[PDB]
């Protein structure tokens, strides 16, 4: 996972569950208190995971919850490291973006296996966007839509169209209804 | 220093000189000419100092221009590599985060000489900044600043007010005037 990325996370957590709940969850891997990740680092996904089991087991909620929480309040988080990519933009342009945006955020990273975020028309009012990843990340893929609209001020509806696994790729493809 | 830094290197040196002169550079110190440097490693100075001590050579350019002219195009790599960094973000803005920055990228590392570079403001268009290092990278600070301006299409002077070594550290202080 990209340093900025897992940057991002720590404070997201600090702004949904406070910072003695982050303190000790970042203890329990072994990491300082307040170590500030920077946007060269790799941090191993597994350490991550242990992260967020903490976090689980301090909070009591259940760690797909927690990622839901984490894609909705991340997208506030994002819109004050990355202004540009929020700034005098719908959601739907923002939406539609994002796969160039990860590709470009990620490239000199190598391996480079960024999610990808293909959206497309499918009718005159309503996008279908396919989440395609090796790291099956669907609640927090669905919570940071959830936070974009919730970001952007407009409602949206948001259902499932299919889901499948295969060569080690998941996916997970919805249909977002302005 | 830290090895990702020197990737940057290596590949503002390809855009200022080309190819062949970095891939001689390179294997002088016995590296293969395509090496990747990962964000774990570090590499030692005097191997740095070697390298540019060659592409010095081979362009016939002295080694502090060439300092100067890769700290003024690391700044664009840096944008490719960082974004994060310059994202939403005016020069004054970046110049004076950039002490904290040093000290967060090293963090990770056992003994940690990073430079310093605290700025702060002196007047209402102007901030002083000091570089206080062991390594003696004066060309390379310069360099960096200029290549901000330009990056950040912000036009400043520069006005190197003292250089000198006060003392096991070398030291550069410049005033740096905005228009506005
Ligand atoms: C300005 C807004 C955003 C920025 C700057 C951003 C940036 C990033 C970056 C740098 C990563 C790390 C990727 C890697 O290391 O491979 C990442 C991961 C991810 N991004 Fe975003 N992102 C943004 C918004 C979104 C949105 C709107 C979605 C979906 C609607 C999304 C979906 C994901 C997912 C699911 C991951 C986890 C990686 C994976 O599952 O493979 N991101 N994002
Ligand atoms: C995103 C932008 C930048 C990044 C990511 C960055 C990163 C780094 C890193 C990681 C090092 C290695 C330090 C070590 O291993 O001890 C370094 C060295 C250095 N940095 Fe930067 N830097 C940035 C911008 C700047 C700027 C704007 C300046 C000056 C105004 C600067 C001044 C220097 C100097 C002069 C060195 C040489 C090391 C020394 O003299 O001791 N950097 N930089
Ligand atoms: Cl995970
Ligand atoms: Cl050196």
């Amino acid at each position: 996972m990209k340093g900025t990325l897992v940057g991002t996370w720590i404070k997201t957590l600090r702004d949904l569950y406070g910072n003695d709940v982050v303190d000790e969850s970042l203890k329990s891997v072994g990491w300082e208190p307040d170590r500030v990740i920077t946007p060269l680092e790799d941090i191993d996904d597994d350490e991550v995971r242990r992260i967020f089991a903490k976090v689980s087991e301090k909070t009591g909620k259940n760690v797909n919850e927690i990622w839901r929480e984490v894609g909705r309040q991340n997208i506030k988080t994002f819109s004050e490291w990355f202004p540009s990519y929020f700034a005098g933009r719908r959601l739907v342009n923002f939406l539609m973006m994002m796969d160039e945006v990860h590709l470009q955020l990620t490239k000199m990273i190598k391996g480079a296996t960024p999610p990808r975020l293909i959206a497309k028309p499918v009718a005159k009012d309503a996008i279908e966007m396919e989440y395609v990843s090796k790291r099956k990340m669907y609640d927090y893929f669905l919570g940071l839509i959830e936070g974009s609209s919730k970001f952007f001020k407009e409602e949206i509806s948001v259902e499932e169209v299919e889901r499948g696994e295969k060569d080690g790729f998941s996916r997970l493809k919805v249909r977002i209804k302005f």
